[PDB]
């Protein structure tokens, strides 16, 4: 009844010791959103009608959001993107009955098109997003879907730099993790209502309440515990014990560092030459408009004047030298090619950095065939490891604490004791089922160049039909046949 | 903690680095099977008649090949490579580490990046000893480690870090590797280990090896300079970029026209002053910066073959699996010299073999002969695909 | 009910603890200015001509 | 686009019904299936 360990002085207190070691990534968020996409990340005092201003380059807006929309092109896309397999059993299993295992492939077929459909209903397409232009923008996310409690709608509660914090090792285990949701009074959870209601004093309808959630590892266990907090006292009713692989609260980092509690963002490595454009391309905009400055200088040495140029109308003869008046101009054009040209070779490397069109998407861009697969190969080509650590980072927690809370809610079908408790793989291994789709067009063209005989003598026909579709990637393990 | 990395003036190496490990990863660990196991030197006894008698034997390996398979794409060593190896081009050591599985629960690899292991070799290349240096809290430590630690004494707070050592080192008496933890100097008591001498499970890969020395040198070092003077050559040119966008207006004091008049006058307002008085100061470094942009041009070209950076090889229409691997393997060992063999020798074999122990010390043995329980293994070009060339 | 509200509020670009939505002009808005400027000028050039 | 492309796969698949050494009935299943088709209902079970 008295929290210990970790938790040794409420949730409040947590977040206010570790926000000072949160502020410095948050700074840096705010730099990389002030030369990107100024929106994207405010500062915790500019809310609330500050008018945010452009950027003077416009390679960062761009870059940002194409970068943001090919991750989600690569790692959520229409098709099936997990796959649930089965190990150190299937031994036993799949030596005999290559018609075994097809009662295993339909169970385990549900259980992702049902996982795709929770995914389709509740609008998770529109917070992935959100949270990937987070984490491309700044250095760390925090998602959290909550207990389903029903099949109505249940979208996922995403938790900007700002309003969470997290804990570390030198490993990256998670040790605690505190969220700051900011919710009115007249919206809360029912139990929380009654809760600060017991605290004393009435409260409007529009009062600001701030809860507290904090996660923490055991002392004794190696599992987690959450509660809520407001106010100063622990919400009764709210108690939590959390098994330590279906963790509901997801910390994603995108650019993970060695003995560092929180992720730097894929901005932040190109953000100098990215400001290095902002300040070579600002001054054009300056320079261009002193251009926009028309000053008539009359050479007081002659005989024109301007008490005579203006009020003529139009084709009037009036008196005065040519040669007279002139017009002020801005004579900087070596400057101006110098800056065009550094500004234009840095534009090329912040385009090939982050995937701004150098004539690859363009031409008749289709879906998932062969795209999906040419998105994420690309995206490992660039970027960095940014596919795959955001694969076992993202994709590994969010199937898993799905297939946890659903299949813990809905019906488990006929497959074996081997498959209740299934294996999950996430990134490029898990694009389709099936290895590669060109694999499977060519090798069965490869096939059908074995047209001419059936008893062909002379020559076998057992063997190289397994042999040339064990050249290419096939599985070859129910694809021909044995017995 | 809190530093601030700045981007490099030059952004080849950015490119180069990223580029070099996808395409090592694209050759070495593709979706493919990428092993092959073998058998020799008693086939002799079987591979003379029966050929529909190695059918089956062939059968059993490849089930085996696809259940090491498996336990790669569901443990996420994908990543972890993936980051191994732009730690094996950018520094010259990594460290792999995979555990015992203990389960078909989630068991990733631990890394070790240069900083946190150490390793003493001889003039061959025997691995003598190795340390490594995880620091973990208190509070996520495996269960046996906490209480070897709290019999140290003292009371020990959740997140106060604790530094362990792990120690593999030769046997002075046998050619068996003996590994034990180490906790504030005290050998952890349940924590000890004998490990045979080919299965070690601390894998210390090297990129680039040299004779008689026990690490590695990286794969950029040896384009290192051309590097670097890309960068000073190319950090010029940004800085005096930023020179000509400073308009300073020069006024001749000689002349007439004089800025009280030309600024505080709205558009299209005539004042009085001659043209030739106000001028720009322009930064006439032409031919400097010609000249500085060809050099940089022609050392960019051979960063550019140096690291794989495009020039069209791989650009018109990528596909997967049918033809790539092949093209990819034989790029990968035209350019960058022995890196794909000499890291298939030094990160496939092991990475097949300890899982192949262990797997197996695991699951199930199925029909196969008993020249093809301990079988043979090959991993690089000779086994891309498992029949020679489709 | 709580989720079949026929007044449906809707916002272009969502900024967290702020009632109101911000318009996707707004954030193309200075370079949309300065186009404005910028171009202003010339055709007042022109008319001089 | 996938169920058109799967459809020309599966015409890929013309020159015998009872092929000898390979099977149809899980290759069908692993084209449509390599692409996003939902692969319960176009495919026959039983």
């Amino acid at each position: 009844e008295k929290r210990t360990g970790l938790a040794e002085d409420g949730a409040k207190s947590v977040y206010e010791r570790l926000k000072n070691d949160r502020a410095p990534y948050e700074t840096r968020a705010q730099n990389c959103a002030q030369y990107t996409i100024p929106s994207l990340f405010p500062k915790d005092s500019d809310n609330a009608s500050t008018d945010y201003q452009t950027p003077w380059q416009a390679v960062g807006a761009r870059g940002l959001n194409n970068l943001a929309s090919k991750l989600m092109l690569a790692l959520f896309p229409m098709q099936t993107w997990m796959r649930l397999t089965i190990s150190e059993y299937e031994a036993k299993q799949l030596l005999s009955d290559p018609d075994g295992l097809a009662k295993v492939d339909e169970g385990l077929s549900m259980v992702e098109r049902i996982i795709m459909n929770y995914i389709e209903s509740n609008s998770y397409r529109v917070t992935l997003f959100e949270a990937l232009k987070q984490l491309v923008v700044a250095g760390n996310v925090l998602l959290y879907l909550p207990e389903p409690e029903g099949s109505n709608y249940n979208p996922m509660k995403l938790y900007r730099l700002s309003s969470y914090v997290v804990q570390r090792d030198a490993f990256g285990n998670v040790l605690q993790m505190v969220t700051r949701d900011q919710i009115a009074f007249g919206a809360l959870p029912e139990d929380i209502r009654k809760a600060v209601e017991g605290q004393g004093g009435e409260k409007k309808a529009d009062e600001t309440i701030d809860v507290y959630t904090h996660i923490y590892l055991d002392e004794d266990s190696g599992e987690y515990l959450r509660y809520e907090e407001v106010e100063g006292m622990e919400v009764q009713g709210s108690d939590g014990t959390y098994p330590k692989e279906a963790c509901p609260y997801i910390p994603i980092r995108m650019v993970r560092l060695d003995g560092e509690s929180y992720g730097r963002s894929y901005i932040e490595e190109y953000l100098g030459d990215l400001r290095s454009l902002e300040n070579l391309q600002e001054a054009i905009v300056k320079m261009s408009m002193i251009s926009s400055k028309v000053i008539g200088l009359v050479n007081p040495a002659g005989i024109t004047q301007p008490r005579r140029l203006t009020k003529a109308q139009t084709g009037d003869f009036v008196t005065g030298r040519p040669e007279d008046i002139s017009f002020l101009q801005l004579e900087k054009q070596a400057d101006f090619t110098v800056a065009k040209a550094v500004s234009d070779a840095i534009e090329a490397r912040l385009s090939f950095a982050f995937m701004l069109n150098s004539a690859v998407q363009r031409t008749g861009e289709r879906v998932t065939a062969e795209e999906i697969r040419y998105v994420a190969s690309e995206l490992e080509d660039t970027l960095g490891g940014v596919y795959s650590i955001l694969s076992q980072e993202l994709q590994l927690p969010l199937v898993r604490v799905l297939l946890k809370q659903l299949q813990a809610t809905q019906q488990i079908p006929e497959l074996p004791k081997e498959a209740v408790e299934p294996t999950i793989s996430t990134g490029l291994e898990a694009i389709g089922r099936g290895q590669d789709l060109d694999k499977l067009e060519r090798c069965v063209t490869a096939w059908a160049a074995l047209a001419p005989m059936r008893d062909d003598p002379d020559i076998n026909l057992a063997m190289i039909k397994l042999r040339i579709a064990n050249a290419i990637g096939i599985d070859t393990s129910g694809i021909l046949l044995t017995e």
